[PDB]
């Protein structure tokens, strides 16, 4: 199996994890539409949708960068319609747009909350809803949402704003899995076990330094790829990247380590940097 | 007893919220109640002003406030007025709610926003604003009217509403952890059956009792039990009837609209009664 001739709609996509997923899918000769709020370069975060588009093309795919605020429902509709008029249908919807603040309810004002809820909970809903009609006909359609398993033990219910937003994304994805089961559209979530170091991290740290406790964005891209090739019956799952990769046949997870043979750190909502019983390097 | 305690409550005009407000008010409590409009609706009974009269008639003091819960500044101003008036907040009840049982295919974004706004964002805003004024107090509780989080496939629909109600609960549960040191309790409370309120009879057009449902007192009384527990009791997703049996109630039929009927179940609940309940 292969994503050749298939079309992806991805929120974000302009850097880091989203870019790596876009690139991986593009490498099979896929189409990728990517939507972001602005096309102006940021002084500290690398990339724009346009430079993302070049990288998608250089990888072997066709790119459609679209300017649109995921918090504006009309802009979302317009971006999907534009994807459909250009590529003819949607095989893959990846909800990657994100927003983060790790403060408590006492520290995170309503305006910051709305940006998180807006982009992630509302955004995942609007993007997914708008994609769904254009996915019904297709060979093996997948919605994939970049969010964590719902962990209900007290330690995990923190910090509240961000947990609400991320769990809200996952709940959207799991609900959709049930509501679209008869239509045959897969909806899954996918989350990495460690922190993922992206170029943006280097830029903000201000150095060319090794993130020894972290993994590369490829861990997410390769895991996504495996999931997007499963049958549309593989649905309603809250998946971890490394676990997905071992189940697929990868034996050596060190190829994802920023620095191999280090003690790895853990992502939020994850107990261990590696799957249970992993013995590889 | 809750004599001399002050409660702030969203969605206390009618039904369950009013029943809770009246039960708290009967101890001589202050109740500040907030709603978007004070204008009577043709079919739904009550306004904040009507509800206010009933709160006073029940034994308490009422402060009815016009405020859109979806407007952050309105929420801030509603809480400020409550504090200028009564001096401090012992109890925050998040009951403002909104419902649509359609799927993601059927519920447009504008509708989604109403549920997200009022319930998830609203519970966040109201709770956030009340919290500083609850830090000094003898036994502060936040009580959020929303269900246990159930992750089995069959509970994960309809998506839009499940997102909202579950988001409500996640907020309550997060607050529990974040405010534990302070220590303001945060719990959720949900009824096992559907609760038949005046609004339901009004929309059917007849006063005809609802054999599969319970009275809103099951909500009010269960709330009263939780709100008198120590602030150490926090982070729980509670069910009315179970709370009531735990407190010593042995006859739940007094909450039945029609005693001796086969009761229906609420969303997110398997059974109309707590496990091994063998009362009437
Ligand atoms: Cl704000
Ligand atoms: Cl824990
Ligand atoms: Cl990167
Ligand atoms: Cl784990
Ligand atoms: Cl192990
Ligand atoms: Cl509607
Ligand atoms: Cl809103
Ligand atoms: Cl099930
Ligand atoms: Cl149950
Ligand atoms: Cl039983």
């Amino acid at each position: 199996m292969s994503l050749r001739g298939k079309t992806m709609f991805i929120s974000g996509g302009s850097r880091g994890i989203g870019l790596a997923i876009a690139k991986r899918v593009a490498a099979d000769g896929a189409n990728v539409a990517l939507v972001a709020k602005s096309a102006e370069p940021h002084p500290k975060l690398p990339g724009t949708i346009y430079t993302a588009a070049k990288e998608i093309e250089e990888a072997g795919g066709q790119a459609l960068p679209i300017v649109g605020d995921i918090r504006d429902g009309d802009a979302v509709a317009a971006a999907v319609a534009k994807t459909v008029e250009q590529f003819g249908g949607i095989d893959i919807c990846v909800n990657n747009a994100s927003a983060i603040n790790l403060g408590s309810i006492e520290e995170v004002p309503l305006k910051r909350f709305d940006l998180m809820n807006g982009i992630q909970v509302r955004g995942t809903y609007a993007v997914s809803q708008s994609c769904i009609p254009h996915m019904k006909g297709r060979d093996n359609p997948h919605i994939l949402t970049l969010s964590p398993p719902i962990r209900l033990e007290p330690k995990w219910l923190r910090p509240t704003p961000y947990m609400m937003a991320k769990y809200g994304m996952t709940l959207c994805a799991l609900g959709i899995a049930e509501e679209l089961r008869d239509a045959g559209i897969a909806s899954n979530t996918l989350w990495p076990r460690t922190t993922v170091a992206t170029a943006a991290v280097q830029n903000l740290l201000g150095g060319d330094e090794a993130m020894a406790r972290s993994r590369k964005p490829e861990v997410y891209a390769d895991a996504a790829y495996v999931v997007l090739n499963k049958p549309s019956s593989y649905t309603g799952n809250t998946l971890l990247c490394e676990d997905v990769l071992l189940e697929s046949g990868v034996t050596d997870l060190s190829v994802y380590d920023c620095v191999p043979g280090s003690e790895l750190g853990v992502d939020l909502w994850v107990d261990s940097p590696n799957p249970p019983g992993y013995t590889g390097p």
